[PDB]
């Protein structure tokens, strides 16, 4: 046991390294849709940029998350990471539809962790995912949202002069 | 015999006067495009400086090969530049698939020659096309396939909506 | 089939997918061992930020495949990333000792695939190994023996005063 | 017929398009000089400087040609061009002198096409020939000539050390 | 047997170290010429700068072989430098024939090393050889070819006047 | 006889060529140390820049004695360079008292040197090792000792640990 660890509970740790996981899985599926985009067959050079950007931002937060671990006296534990569920992302609009849902999914979690957390009467663990978290989640969220919906009322993704001029005017 | 000729093959001599010529056409077969592109009644401007661009590139690269040839001990022999095979190039969308198909054309060139100096046992003439060629190839030829399909997606060349915001967004 | 493929092997295609893989791996192991030096019960700052910046050159050196793999007309598949074998890496030796050892395996997989790449005649993809991956594998195992050598000379890991000196006067 | 011609004969424009051609011979001729001045054997660096450059000028020459074809709503119509009648130039008063001779043919290929414009009353032909090109050949034609001049007087080109010291002191 | 050796064979390493001794050797043969241009019966000063920084660059050029063997785990063996086998060099242009027909059989060692390097599968030490060495060794004999030309054609060596303007306008 | 000689001694002449090539062969020793510090076995990269900068200076030693043969009159008369006694320098104390005694080996010649300058009643020559080399050659000496002694007090060479600080510290 730690010589730093304080009022840091047992449960509160494991979930804490299932997040870690969660957020690099994230990673490793923007990775994946940036890639799609730099095919000779799609070719959305914007469309690339702005997921390789989410890629890097989720790594980011992961490393926020062991470097937590550390801070509290938890212990880090890694498990694989599990490739994507797609490796063909068909359109634009898709992709964009497949990142609203991943957000909304990764947001459950952290709303699950701080109920733990208030459960376990952690109020230094509440606050770090307040601060560094739920905001940036419903942040993204809207924007996400935000970008399905103009797609859409373009005419995506039958229209693939759509698709064109969004990666112009919208992610360049 | 020149008094630096050192490791230098006959053939290889042979080869790259051939690979001169195939580059002084190339950019010949540029030109015309480009020229075509500043007709009054094809009038796109951004298409024009692009081809425009890439003949005076490929002059340059006959000319690098003209250095090397003189810096072998080997001897310029130069052929006639024949005219290219079409006046007329129809639209944005079909020069862009004739250039797609002209370099190409020009790979299989660079790499039969490089097959050769491995043959030849002519590490110099391997690095040479290596360092200054083959690599240039492939990213020029993943470029036009990268505007090929963004043209055909955006219902080119039937739209003249689609040729005319290419030439201002991707070209501009 | 690709618009833009052209002397690519069906081989040298699976075998740079492999190669991603292997160096996505890298980069966790990387992490692993990072975060290891951030422990309370370990806290050596500069061996952190050493394996830190390692494991994020490893995620470039992947991200560089995959932009190459869609350069050629290849198509890029993910596998699962396979958490690494420790959780605990006992010494700043000790971890250094595994990352000469890291390295030297992921050399013999670029040796290997180089070789394949010449049974395939493929000059591109040789001399895209030999430029951006070879002399840096190189330069790299050379840097970890000479801090091995450091290590084991100053008396590590049994002497706790070596490895504290080393992080700051070396690392630092 | 185009939507701005107006004024344009048909021989006018055939006229242009041969006189195209003719630019881009002079272009290879001064090509194939600049790269013998290259040779181990020749070695007179700044000679081949001289010829390069008058290479890239008369290519410009050309260019300019077709800007004008499209501008008065003519059709550019390209032939082959034909390989220079040697490929070794003998020496630096000989290259000279071949030059002084292509220019003044040249410059007969251009009072011709003046005296053709004039006779179908195309003022604006008229003018741009004289403002870019009548007075360009002139001045070429009298460089030439004193350049050749030079070199006899100095003992070209029997005199080894005559064509060395021109090469620094004037082409210099 | 090094920790840091793959890949390395025992006949590369030695090939290695004679190779070092070889441009140790060249170093030592400009370093007499230079001197030797610097007497008050020759004084010609630009010749002797031109010998001496060419001597400062082979000494270069060895310490890079020095520090390739220690980087691939190999261990250098140094041997005698035997003295240049003239002692007073004649000529400026005799000088420039002597070092002509030395860089070719510098060339020759080399491409020997490239072939034995090819015959192991050791790719790292071929793309070091071409990178560093061949076209480096291309350029430097195409420039002595140059001068030899020069030289001859303003009547040296027995035009005094010749080597005196050369030494002025060429190497000054 | 040259010219410009006046009052210098056939004995002095020959006194300086043997100088010339013990200055060399101490060129070659340091080189031969610099690099053995360079090794992944021994790792002391301030103990190679040490030995590196030596060597450098040396040589520099050597070439102001060919300027100074030359000045006088007299004739270089290069030797073979003999390699060094030693491939393996054992430990940085070992190599620095090799150096001392190297050292102390060079100043005995060049106070030899100036008796007979004496004998032969050369104030120019004594002056010349008076001004440019005895003070130096102290200076070397006592260096030498000062580290010396450190590295003794420090527990070199049994205490690894004491050459890995005086190489960051001392060298550093
Ligand atoms: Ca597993
Ligand atoms: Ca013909
Ligand atoms: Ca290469
Ligand atoms: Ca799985
Ligand atoms: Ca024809
Ligand atoms: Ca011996
Ligand atoms: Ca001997
Ligand atoms: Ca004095």
């Amino acid at each position: 046991t730690s010589q730093v660890r304080q009022n840091y509970h047992q449960d509160s740790e494991a979930a804490i390294n299932r997040q870690i996981n969660l957020e690099l899985y994230a990673s490793y599926v923007y990775l994946s849709m940036s890639y799609y985009f730099d095919r000779d067959d799609v070719a959305l050079k914007n469309f690339a940029k702005y997921f390789l950007h989410q890629s890097h931002e989720e790594r980011e937060h992961a490393e926020k998350l062991m470097k937590l671990q550390n801070q509290r006296g938890g212990r880090i534990f890694l498990q694989d990471i599990q490739k994507p569920d797609c490796d063909d992302w068909e359109s634009g609009l898709n992709a964009m539809e497949c990142a609203l849902h991943l957000e909304k999914n990764v947001n459950q979690s952290l709303l699950e962790l701080h109920k733990l957390a208030t459960d376990k009467n952690d109020p230094h663990l509440c606050d770090f995912i307040e601060t560094h978290y739920l905001n940036e989640q419903v942040k993204a969220i809207k924007e996400l949202g935000d970008h399905v919906t103009n797609l859409r009322k373009m005419g995506a993704p039958e229209s693939g002069l759509a698709e064109y001029l969004f990666d112009k005017h919208t992610l360049g």
